[PDB]
């Protein structure tokens, strides 16, 4: 119920509402 991309390769959306790479 919430997905708009905008992150990098293996970037996981952080609770802060940002894209962060798990690697």
């Amino acid at each position: 119920e919430n997905f708009a991309g905008g992150c990098a390769t293996g970037f996981m959306r952080t609770a802060d509402g940002r894209c962060k790479p798990t690697f």
